[PDB]
């Protein structure tokens, strides 16, 4: 009756909500929330982003990286959706970066990678003694990926160099070379793939 008719309109409005989001994230979410298609909670918005169905990955990245209190709360709920226990850093990063595309702005990326590092360290408490180590190492992996796989960059970091640039970041000590090698191999053999 009404329910069937209601479900139809809801589904189409949902689709519209998705198109609106892809144009302007905050507007999409507001349309969805106001039409009771989505609860306006950090957890439920994050789940929506995590599922990602019909969502432009650049848009998701844009939303998650905003300064606003809710966007920050969504970002933390979003990374909390990820279970990184016993994944190595590259595997964890790979999964995290599949669900969005990084925003251009430095401040936005910062908040996103900081949320990632906190979650990874929480999921793997023995591994790092600080989120700083995780953060910096995550960007070393991202740079190595880019360094390796961008034509413009003309001398590839070899394993020896990679190990070298990361000295001292493990609370004044180094990372186990074996860890650095695993990361290096992981990235060389399966490079990060831009999200589709």
């Amino acid at each position: 009756a009404n329910e069937g008719s209601k479900t139809l309109q809801r589904n189409r409005k949902m689709a519209m909500g998705r198109k609106k989001f892809n144009m302007d994230p905050k507007k999409g979410i507001q349309f969805l929330v106001e039409n009771e298609l989505l609860q306006n909670t950090p957890e439920e918005i994050a789940r929506f982003l995590y599922k990602g169905e019909g969502l432009n990955k650049t848009a998701i990245g844009d939303y998650l990286g905003e300064r606003e209190e809710l966007n920050l709360a969504v970002l933390h709920a979003f990374v909390d959706l990820h279970e990184f226990t016993d994944l190595n850093l590259v595997q964890a990063l790979r999964q995290f970066l599949w669900s969005f595309r990084l925003p251009g702005e430095a401040q936005k990326i910062d908040r996103m990678m900081e949320a990632f590092a906190q979650r990874y360290c929480l999921c793997n408490p023995g591994v790092f003694q600080s989120t700083d180590t995780c953060y910096v190492l995550s960007f070393a992996v991202i740079m190595l990926n880019t360094s390796l796989h961008n034509p413009n960059v003309r001398d590839k970091p070899g394993l020896e160099r990679f190990v070298a640039m990361n000295r001292g970041i493990n609370e004044g000590g180094d990372l186990p070379e074996e860890l650095l090698r695993n990361l290096y191999d992981s990235i060389r053999n399966e490079p990060f793939k831009i999200p589709e």
